[PDB]
Protein backbone atom coordinates (compact mmCIF):
# COMPACT_ATOMS: atom_id res chain seq x y z
CA UNK A 1 0.00 0.00 0.00
CA UNK A 2 1.45 3.10 -1.30
CA UNK A 3 -1.43 5.21 -0.35
CA UNK A 4 -3.59 6.70 0.71
CA UNK A 5 -2.26 8.61 4.38
CA UNK A 6 -5.42 8.85 5.56
CA UNK A 7 -6.19 5.04 6.53
CA UNK A 8 -3.95 4.60 9.51
CA UNK A 9 -3.30 1.44 11.60
CA UNK A 10 -4.86 1.10 14.74
CA UNK A 11 -8.51 1.54 15.69
CA UNK A 12 -9.48 4.78 16.48
CA UNK A 13 -7.52 6.74 19.02
CA UNK A 14 -9.60 7.86 22.22
CA UNK A 15 -10.34 11.03 22.68
CA UNK A 16 -11.75 11.80 25.93
CA UNK A 17 -15.25 12.10 24.25
CA UNK A 18 -17.25 12.25 27.82
CA UNK A 19 -15.40 15.37 29.08
CA UNK A 20 -15.32 17.34 25.42
CA UNK A 21 -19.38 16.47 24.94
CA UNK A 22 -19.57 17.96 28.80
CA UNK A 23 -17.37 20.42 28.58
CA UNK A 24 -19.35 21.90 24.84
CA UNK A 25 -22.18 21.83 25.58
CA UNK A 26 -23.14 24.45 28.40
CA UNK A 27 -21.04 26.83 25.58
CA UNK A 28 -23.07 24.47 22.47
CA UNK A 29 -24.23 28.17 21.41
CA UNK A 30 -21.29 29.97 21.08
CA UNK A 31 -20.11 27.62 18.29
CA UNK A 32 -22.73 29.17 15.86
CA UNK A 33 -21.68 32.09 13.28
CA UNK A 34 -19.32 31.65 10.71
CA UNK A 35 -16.11 29.75 10.94
CA UNK A 36 -13.79 29.04 8.14
CA UNK A 37 -11.88 26.84 7.00
CA UNK A 38 -7.85 27.25 7.39
CA UNK A 39 -6.71 23.97 6.88
CA UNK A 40 -7.39 20.25 6.76
CA UNK A 41 -6.10 16.86 6.31
CA UNK A 42 -6.89 15.41 3.24
CA UNK A 43 -10.04 14.61 2.45
CA UNK A 44 -11.71 12.48 -0.75
CA UNK A 45 -15.52 14.71 0.41
CA UNK A 46 -14.62 17.85 0.20
CA UNK A 47 -16.17 19.47 -3.14
CA UNK A 48 -15.47 23.25 -1.88
CA UNK A 49 -11.60 23.81 -2.79
CA UNK A 50 -11.18 27.12 -1.77
CA UNK A 51 -12.42 30.34 0.23
CA UNK A 52 -14.09 27.81 2.38
CA UNK A 53 -16.83 29.86 5.36
CA UNK A 54 -19.18 28.05 6.75
CA UNK A 55 -22.50 28.89 8.38
CA UNK A 56 -23.87 27.60 11.46
CA UNK A 57 -27.18 28.28 12.88
CA UNK A 58 -28.77 26.57 16.56
CA UNK A 59 -32.01 25.62 16.92
CA UNK A 60 -31.24 24.56 20.93
CA UNK A 61 -30.01 21.11 19.84
CA UNK A 62 -28.83 20.55 16.74
CA UNK A 63 -26.87 23.03 14.20
CA UNK A 64 -27.92 23.40 10.26
CA UNK A 65 -25.08 24.54 8.36
CA UNK A 66 -24.41 26.45 4.57
CA UNK A 67 -21.23 26.05 3.02
CA UNK A 68 -19.81 28.21 0.50
CA UNK A 69 -16.81 29.06 -1.55
CA UNK A 70 -15.23 28.18 -4.83
CA UNK A 71 -15.67 24.53 -5.97
CA UNK A 72 -12.78 22.47 -8.08
CA UNK A 73 -13.89 23.86 -11.28
CA UNK A 74 -13.54 27.31 -10.24
CA UNK A 75 -16.91 28.10 -9.80
CA UNK A 76 -19.15 28.96 -7.19
CA UNK A 77 -20.76 26.50 -4.84
CA UNK A 78 -23.11 25.73 -1.91
CA UNK A 79 -23.34 22.97 0.23
CA UNK A 80 -26.12 22.06 3.09
CA UNK A 81 -24.92 20.48 6.24
CA UNK A 82 -26.35 19.47 9.37
CA UNK A 83 -24.23 19.09 12.48
CA UNK A 84 -26.40 17.07 15.40
CA UNK A 85 -25.78 15.01 18.73
CA UNK A 86 -25.26 10.97 17.69
CA UNK A 87 -28.67 9.07 16.81
CA UNK A 88 -27.69 6.60 18.93
CA UNK A 89 -26.63 8.25 22.38
CA UNK A 90 -22.69 8.22 21.82
CA UNK A 91 -21.49 11.51 23.65
CA UNK A 92 -20.61 13.00 20.00
CA UNK A 93 -21.88 14.14 17.04
CA UNK A 94 -22.92 13.35 13.28
CA UNK A 95 -21.91 15.57 10.65
CA UNK A 96 -24.21 15.13 7.89
CA UNK A 97 -24.08 17.01 4.23
CA UNK A 98 -25.91 16.64 0.83
CA UNK A 99 -24.81 14.27 -1.42
CA UNK A 100 -22.43 12.99 0.88
CA UNK A 101 -22.80 10.30 3.96
CA UNK A 102 -22.92 11.30 8.21
CA UNK A 103 -19.84 10.94 9.85
CA UNK A 104 -18.87 11.19 13.30
CA UNK A 105 -17.19 14.68 14.77
CA UNK A 106 -15.64 15.98 17.58
CA UNK A 107 -14.83 18.79 18.42
CA UNK A 108 -11.01 18.27 20.38
CA UNK A 109 -10.81 21.99 21.79
CA UNK A 110 -12.33 25.23 20.94
CA UNK A 111 -12.57 28.79 22.69
CA UNK A 112 -15.91 29.55 20.62
CA UNK A 113 -13.99 32.86 19.83
CA UNK A 114 -11.30 32.31 17.75
CA UNK A 115 -10.57 28.50 16.92
CA UNK A 116 -11.91 24.88 16.81
CA UNK A 117 -9.62 21.91 15.79
CA UNK A 118 -12.41 18.90 14.84
CA UNK A 119 -11.90 15.22 14.31
CA UNK A 120 -13.73 12.83 12.61
CA UNK A 121 -12.80 8.85 12.26
CA UNK A 122 -14.18 5.80 11.21
CA UNK A 123 -12.82 1.60 12.20
CA UNK A 124 -12.53 -0.34 9.34
CA UNK A 125 -13.26 -4.09 10.22
CA UNK A 126 -9.18 -5.04 9.58
CA UNK A 127 -7.86 -2.91 11.79
CA UNK A 128 -6.94 0.11 10.26
CA UNK A 129 -8.89 3.53 10.56
CA UNK A 130 -9.32 6.92 8.21
CA UNK A 131 -9.68 10.13 9.85
CA UNK A 132 -10.52 13.57 8.79
CA UNK A 133 -9.27 16.55 10.71
CA UNK A 134 -9.77 20.39 10.41
CA UNK A 135 -8.74 23.58 11.59
CA UNK A 136 -11.75 25.77 11.99
CA UNK A 137 -10.79 29.78 12.36
CA UNK A 138 -13.20 33.05 13.10
CA UNK A 139 -10.92 34.59 10.52
CA UNK A 140 -9.79 33.91 6.81
CA UNK A 141 -6.03 34.36 8.76
CA UNK A 142 -5.42 32.42 12.33
CA UNK A 143 -3.30 33.41 15.03
CA UNK A 144 -0.07 31.26 15.62
CA UNK A 145 -1.10 31.27 19.56
CA UNK A 146 -4.19 29.16 18.25
CA UNK A 147 -2.81 27.12 15.00
CA UNK A 148 -0.33 26.20 18.13
CA UNK A 149 -3.85 24.54 20.27
CA UNK A 150 -4.81 22.61 17.70
CA UNK A 151 -1.34 21.28 16.86
CA UNK A 152 -1.36 20.36 20.36
CA UNK A 153 -4.31 18.91 20.17
CA UNK A 154 -3.48 16.46 16.88
CA UNK A 155 0.08 15.72 18.35
CA UNK A 156 -1.93 14.43 21.63
CA UNK A 157 -4.09 11.52 19.61
CA UNK A 158 -0.92 11.26 16.86
CA UNK A 159 -2.75 12.54 14.14
CA UNK A 160 -0.05 13.24 11.50
CA UNK A 161 0.26 17.10 11.47
CA UNK A 162 2.04 17.29 8.79
CA UNK A 163 -1.01 15.78 7.20
CA UNK A 164 -2.56 19.57 6.85
CA UNK A 165 -2.71 21.13 4.07
CA UNK A 166 -3.68 25.25 4.32
CA UNK A 167 -7.18 26.57 2.80
CA UNK A 168 -6.70 29.16 0.20
CA UNK A 169 -8.49 32.56 1.93
CA UNK A 170 -8.48 36.13 2.40
CA UNK A 171 -8.75 39.08 0.19
CA UNK A 172 -9.18 37.20 -3.09
CA UNK A 173 -12.63 35.05 -1.73
CA UNK A 174 -15.61 36.28 -2.79
CA UNK A 175 -17.28 36.27 0.63
CA UNK A 176 -19.65 39.27 0.14
CA UNK A 177 -21.20 37.27 -2.33
CA UNK A 178 -20.66 33.71 -0.51
CA UNK A 179 -23.19 35.15 2.36
CA UNK A 180 -25.78 35.34 -0.80
CA UNK A 181 -25.61 32.25 -1.43
CA UNK B 1 -0.56 1.22 -6.43
CA UNK B 2 -2.39 -1.83 -5.17
CA UNK B 3 -6.43 -0.71 -5.55
CA UNK B 4 -9.35 -2.20 -3.67
CA UNK B 5 -11.92 -3.55 -5.69
CA UNK B 6 -14.03 -1.50 -3.70
CA UNK B 7 -12.44 1.31 -4.91
CA UNK B 8 -13.37 2.05 -8.76
CA UNK B 9 -12.64 4.92 -11.38
CA UNK B 10 -15.33 6.62 -12.02
CA UNK B 11 -18.88 8.58 -10.33
CA UNK B 12 -21.22 6.49 -9.02
CA UNK B 13 -23.82 5.56 -11.91
CA UNK B 14 -27.04 7.09 -12.28
CA UNK B 15 -30.00 5.08 -11.21
CA UNK B 16 -33.01 6.76 -11.50
CA UNK B 17 -34.37 6.61 -7.80
CA UNK B 18 -37.36 8.24 -8.44
CA UNK B 19 -38.20 5.09 -10.43
CA UNK B 20 -37.01 2.88 -7.73
CA UNK B 21 -39.45 4.46 -5.70
CA UNK B 22 -42.22 3.71 -8.07
CA UNK B 23 -40.95 0.36 -8.76
CA UNK B 24 -40.12 -1.69 -5.33
CA UNK B 25 -42.53 0.14 -3.38
CA UNK B 26 -45.12 -2.18 -1.86
CA UNK B 27 -49.07 -2.19 -2.48
CA UNK B 28 -49.78 -2.94 1.49
CA UNK B 29 -46.77 -1.57 4.43
CA UNK B 30 -44.23 -3.59 5.76
CA UNK B 31 -43.69 -2.92 9.32
CA UNK B 32 -41.35 -5.78 10.34
CA UNK B 33 -39.43 -8.75 9.80
CA UNK B 34 -36.26 -10.21 8.86
CA UNK B 35 -33.28 -10.45 6.17
CA UNK B 36 -30.35 -12.65 6.03
CA UNK B 37 -27.48 -11.38 4.14
CA UNK B 38 -26.94 -14.17 1.59
CA UNK B 39 -24.19 -12.23 -0.36
CA UNK B 40 -22.16 -8.80 -0.27
CA UNK B 41 -19.40 -7.32 -2.08
CA UNK B 42 -15.90 -6.33 -0.60
CA UNK B 43 -16.69 -3.70 2.37
CA UNK B 44 -14.38 -2.67 5.03
CA UNK B 45 -17.02 -1.22 7.39
CA UNK B 46 -18.96 -4.49 7.78
CA UNK B 47 -18.32 -5.84 11.26
CA UNK B 48 -20.30 -9.16 11.30
CA UNK B 49 -18.56 -12.04 9.01
CA UNK B 50 -20.83 -14.73 9.12
CA UNK B 51 -24.79 -15.27 9.82
CA UNK B 52 -25.75 -11.75 9.25
CA UNK B 53 -29.17 -11.28 10.41
CA UNK B 54 -31.15 -8.32 10.03
CA UNK B 55 -34.39 -7.86 12.28
CA UNK B 56 -36.29 -3.85 11.82
CA UNK B 57 -39.14 -2.61 13.58
CA UNK B 58 -41.16 0.54 12.46
CA UNK B 59 -41.11 3.44 14.48
CA UNK B 60 -42.93 6.64 13.17
CA UNK B 61 -40.79 7.52 9.50
CA UNK B 62 -37.42 5.14 10.71
CA UNK B 63 -37.11 1.69 10.71
CA UNK B 64 -34.99 0.45 13.86
CA UNK B 65 -32.32 -2.12 13.13
CA UNK B 66 -30.90 -4.92 14.86
CA UNK B 67 -27.81 -7.03 13.06
CA UNK B 68 -26.46 -10.04 14.41
CA UNK B 69 -24.23 -12.48 13.87
CA UNK B 70 -20.62 -13.89 14.12
CA UNK B 71 -17.77 -11.44 13.96
CA UNK B 72 -13.97 -11.80 12.36
CA UNK B 73 -12.90 -12.34 16.11
CA UNK B 74 -15.09 -15.12 15.96
CA UNK B 75 -16.98 -13.82 18.98
CA UNK B 76 -21.20 -13.06 18.51
CA UNK B 77 -22.19 -9.39 18.01
CA UNK B 78 -24.96 -6.86 17.82
CA UNK B 79 -25.31 -3.70 15.58
CA UNK B 80 -28.06 -1.09 16.05
CA UNK B 81 -29.08 0.65 12.86
CA UNK B 82 -31.57 3.42 11.58
CA UNK B 83 -32.87 3.54 8.28
CA UNK B 84 -34.83 6.89 7.46
CA UNK B 85 -35.47 9.10 4.13
CA UNK B 86 -32.00 11.25 3.15
CA UNK B 87 -32.32 13.92 5.59
CA UNK B 88 -32.01 16.91 3.01
CA UNK B 89 -34.72 15.40 1.05
CA UNK B 90 -32.17 13.64 -1.40
CA UNK B 91 -34.62 10.64 -2.78
CA UNK B 92 -32.93 7.54 -1.19
CA UNK B 93 -32.28 6.39 2.54
CA UNK B 94 -29.50 6.66 5.08
CA UNK B 95 -28.67 3.65 6.57
CA UNK B 96 -26.87 4.41 10.08
CA UNK B 97 -25.28 2.05 12.97
CA UNK B 98 -23.90 2.89 16.39
CA UNK B 99 -20.47 3.24 16.29
CA UNK B 100 -19.99 3.95 11.95
CA UNK B 101 -21.79 6.40 10.18
CA UNK B 102 -24.98 7.13 7.75
CA UNK B 103 -24.25 6.02 4.36
CA UNK B 104 -26.90 6.24 1.68
CA UNK B 105 -28.88 3.39 0.32
CA UNK B 106 -31.59 2.39 -2.16
CA UNK B 107 -33.80 -0.79 -2.87
CA UNK B 108 -32.38 -1.22 -6.56
CA UNK B 109 -34.92 -4.36 -6.09
CA UNK B 110 -37.30 -7.03 -4.36
CA UNK B 111 -40.79 -8.84 -3.86
CA UNK B 112 -40.82 -7.90 -0.35
CA UNK B 113 -41.04 -12.22 0.65
CA UNK B 114 -37.77 -13.67 -1.30
CA UNK B 115 -35.23 -11.40 -1.55
CA UNK B 116 -34.03 -7.88 -1.79
CA UNK B 117 -31.21 -6.06 -3.58
CA UNK B 118 -29.47 -2.96 -1.87
CA UNK B 119 -26.90 -0.57 -3.07
CA UNK B 120 -24.79 2.56 -1.53
CA UNK B 121 -22.36 4.41 -3.80
CA UNK B 122 -20.19 7.80 -3.07
CA UNK B 123 -18.17 9.79 -5.07
CA UNK B 124 -14.87 10.88 -4.23
CA UNK B 125 -13.54 14.09 -5.56
CA UNK B 126 -9.80 12.47 -6.90
CA UNK B 127 -12.21 10.75 -9.59
CA UNK B 128 -13.21 7.22 -7.83
CA UNK B 129 -16.76 6.40 -6.09
CA UNK B 130 -16.94 2.98 -3.90
CA UNK B 131 -20.14 1.27 -3.76
CA UNK B 132 -21.49 -1.67 -1.56
CA UNK B 133 -23.67 -4.05 -2.44
CA UNK B 134 -26.64 -6.47 -0.81
CA UNK B 135 -28.71 -9.32 -1.65
CA UNK B 136 -30.89 -10.14 1.08
CA UNK B 137 -33.54 -13.55 1.99
CA UNK B 138 -36.26 -14.08 4.44
CA UNK B 139 -34.07 -17.38 4.86
CA UNK B 140 -30.44 -18.56 4.81
CA UNK B 141 -31.19 -20.12 1.69
CA UNK B 142 -32.30 -18.03 -1.62
CA UNK B 143 -33.73 -19.50 -5.50
CA UNK B 144 -31.17 -19.46 -7.69
CA UNK B 145 -33.95 -17.37 -9.75
CA UNK B 146 -33.83 -15.02 -7.27
CA UNK B 147 -30.03 -14.47 -7.21
CA UNK B 148 -30.72 -14.14 -10.87
CA UNK B 149 -32.80 -11.30 -10.70
CA UNK B 150 -30.09 -9.22 -8.33
CA UNK B 151 -27.56 -9.64 -10.94
CA UNK B 152 -29.36 -8.39 -13.79
CA UNK B 153 -30.14 -5.59 -11.56
CA UNK B 154 -26.72 -4.97 -10.08
CA UNK B 155 -25.27 -5.43 -13.78
CA UNK B 156 -27.68 -2.89 -15.49
CA UNK B 157 -25.83 -0.18 -13.31
CA UNK B 158 -22.71 -1.42 -14.04
CA UNK B 159 -21.49 -3.30 -10.86
CA UNK B 160 -19.03 -6.31 -11.95
CA UNK B 161 -21.14 -8.97 -10.17
CA UNK B 162 -18.26 -10.76 -9.98
CA UNK B 163 -17.58 -8.77 -6.52
CA UNK B 164 -20.44 -10.65 -4.61
CA UNK B 165 -19.24 -13.23 -1.87
CA UNK B 166 -21.57 -15.56 -0.47
CA UNK B 167 -22.01 -14.73 3.52
CA UNK B 168 -22.06 -18.11 5.61
CA UNK B 169 -26.00 -18.64 6.61
CA UNK B 170 -27.39 -22.04 7.68
CA UNK B 171 -28.31 -24.60 10.78
CA UNK B 172 -24.54 -23.53 11.75
CA UNK B 173 -25.39 -20.69 12.92
CA UNK B 174 -26.38 -19.40 16.50
CA UNK B 175 -29.60 -17.56 15.57
CA UNK B 176 -31.51 -17.93 18.58
CA UNK B 177 -28.56 -16.67 20.26
CA UNK B 178 -28.24 -13.91 18.15
CA UNK B 179 -32.42 -13.22 19.15
CA UNK B 180 -31.54 -12.77 22.80
CA UNK B 181 -29.22 -10.01 21.57
NA1 LIG C 1 -7.53 12.99 6.07
NA1 LIG D 1 -16.52 34.62 12.09
NA1 LIG E 1 -45.11 3.41 12.67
Amino acid sequence: DKIPDFVVPGKCASVTRNKLWAEQTPNRNMYAGVWYQFALTNNPYQLIEKCVRNEYSFDGEQFVITSTGIAYDGNLLKRNGKLYPNPFGEPHLSIDYEMSFAAPLVILETDYSNYACLYSCIDYNFGYHSDFSFIFSRSANLADKYVKKCEAAFKNINVDTTRFVKTVQGSSCPYDTQKTV
